[PDB]
């Protein structure tokens, strides 16, 4: 059951796996990228608010992070502050297998999208995959921007 607006946001909470992962900026999600990180569940702090739980790697070790995400006033938008400041959205979800959100970074040097595939479990179905991509050539994310993670080190053996 795809859902593409007026989200159940408590059904989005609990465990998600890092699936894919693009940019119009490549270096921003590649390894060493400011934005390489493998989230590891959602959780709703209020009814406006969520707290994102995610993995980065810190000098080679998988280090568990907190991100405050705020709802906004336009519908299912949230903001958050990583590397500059960001607003996104979710753009579909089955809530009981995969989410994709839109990430927009804005900031004094230059502007960019993010485009993330989760699921509930560590893979998807190459249907959702290319949903996903096609989403985000779409949206002029060239495919060599769109990265694979399901066969990197998304720090799945740090989860705990």
């Amino acid at each position: 059951d795809v859902v593409k607006g007026n989200f159940d946001i408590s059904k989005i909470s609990g465990d998600w796996y890092s699936i894919l992962l693009a940019s119009d900026i490549k270096e921003k999600i590649e390894e060493n990228g400011s934005m390489r990180v493998f989230v590891k569940d959602i959780e709703v702090l209020s009814n406006s608010s969520l707290i994102f739980t995610m993995h980065t790697k810190v000098n080679g070790k998988c280090t568990k992070i907190s991100l405050i995400c705020n709802k906004t006033e336009k519908d299912g938008e949230y903001d958050v502050v990583h590397d500059g400041y960001n607003l996104f959205r979710i753009i579909e979800t089955a809530y009981e297998d995969y989410i994709i959100f839109h990430l927009n970074n804005v900031n004094q040097e230059q502007e960019f999208q993010l485009m993330e595939l989760y699921g509930r479990k560590p893979d998807v179905s190459p249907k959702v995959k290319e949903k996903f991509v096609r989403y985000c050539q779409g949206m002029e994310i060239p495919k060599e921007n769109i990265l694979d993670l399901t066969q990197v080190d998304r720090c799945l053996q740090a989860r705990q």
